[PDB]
């Protein structure tokens, strides 16, 4: 009758063995800090949810980065909070130094060490082979800590990867939109951007799970390669799915649909046509060769899967030998 259910490969269970305080974040009770500890320097940018300001903790000269939330329902900020604080420490995230409220609007505000720079108009721009390789596995080191954590990120792509291209470090930024695993949830599919939703979003299968950031980090990886931003380039949800498709071809997707019975929006049946599964070969030119090889194509291939279940795991991702080279160096 209805869709075939689905659970994570790997840290399937990780959330039940934990205390319910660790993820029942409904309850945490936000410590606040005192605003007037940090003046603001200037204006960063301003994203769909908070606008990003540099400035300056006075009592220790301390330099830190101050995200002002929009308003948004008081359960989201605790989600945001309390994954931040769980994830703390762990490789290449973004660290949280304090949270503020201003006492006349109140409005809260995260505060975070600062990082300069984003990936965008530096990345399928100036990256070596070895960069994007090395980058890459500095990512995988955030997801494969996250999902070990529990935790899906869900908003994975190039503008949420601050890289710091100087002293070659990286941060996984913007927790806004990530949620804790457990086995048997129904999640929102309207999370992440248009152009790195996976297919379960795009056909709406909300038993989904960590190897949803796995795609995005695939679309990531087929754009900086191909230096085709974005690699998918629907013109809405609908046609997203008819882009991928265009290129997985359309057999692989009525098999997914199939074996986890998931009903297809009659919207969908008559702009998804048939499609053949297209070679990889097809998107290398002379422009991006010098940044293709088997090893990217092949790993490439085993990230960018309709069925969520045989995507590579981060840890199974880190393994591939397209990062043999960027290993033995470290
Ligand atoms: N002393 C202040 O209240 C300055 C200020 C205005 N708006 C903010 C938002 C966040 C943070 Cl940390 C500081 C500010
Ligand atoms: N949210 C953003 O993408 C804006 C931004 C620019 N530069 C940053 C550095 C650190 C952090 Cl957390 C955010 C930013």
């Amino acid at each position: 009758s209805g869709p075939v259910p689905s659970r994570a490969r790997v840290y399937t269970d990780v959330n039940t063995h934990r205390p319910r305080e660790y993820w029942d974040y409904e309850s945490h009770v936000v410590e606040w800090g005192n605003q007037d500890d940090y003046q603001l320097v200037r204006k960063l940018g301003r994203g769909k949810y908070s606008e990003v300001f540099e400035a300056i903790n006075i009592t220790n000269n301390e330099k830190v980065v101050v995200k002002i939330l929009k308003p948004v329902k008081k359960k989201k900020i605790k989600r945001e909070i309390k994954i931040l604080e769980n994830l703390r420490g762990g490789p290449n995230i973004i660290t949280l130094a304090d949270i503020v409220k201003d006492p006349v609007s109140r409005t809260p505000a995260l505060v975070f060490e600062h990082v300069n720079n984003t990936d965008f108009k530096q990345l399928y721009q100036t990256l070596t082979d070895y960069d994007i390789r090395f980058y890459m596995y500095e990512i995988l080191k955030a997801l494969d800590y996250c999902h070990s954590m529990g935790i899906m990120h869900r908003d994975v792509k190039p503008h949420n990867v601050m890289i710091d291209h100087e002293h070659r470090k990286l941060r996984l930024i913007d927790w806004g939109l990530a949620e804790f695993y457990h086995p048997g949830q129904e999640y929102n599919v309207r999370v992440a951007s248009r152009y790195f939703k996976g297919p379960e979003l795009l056909v709406d299968y909300q038993m989904y799970d960590y190897s949803l950031d796995m795609w995005s980090l695939g679309c990531m990886l087929a754009s900086m390669i191909f230096r085709k931003e974005p690699f998918f380039h629907g013109h809405d949800n609908y046609d997203q799915l008819v882009r991928i498709a265009k290129v997985l071809g359309t057999e692989d997707l009525y098999d997914y649909i199939d074996k986890y019975n998931i009903e297809l929006d009659p919207r969908f049946n008559d702009i998804l046509g048939r499609h053949s599964r297209k070679r990889w070969e097809r998107f290398v030119h002379s422009e991006n060769q010098h940044l293709v090889s088997p090893e990217a194509l092949d790993f490439l291939d085993k990230l960018l899967r309709y069925d969520h279940q045989s995507r590579l795991t981060a840890r199974e991702a880190m393994e591939h030998p397209y990062f043999y080279t960027v290993v033995k160096d470290q």
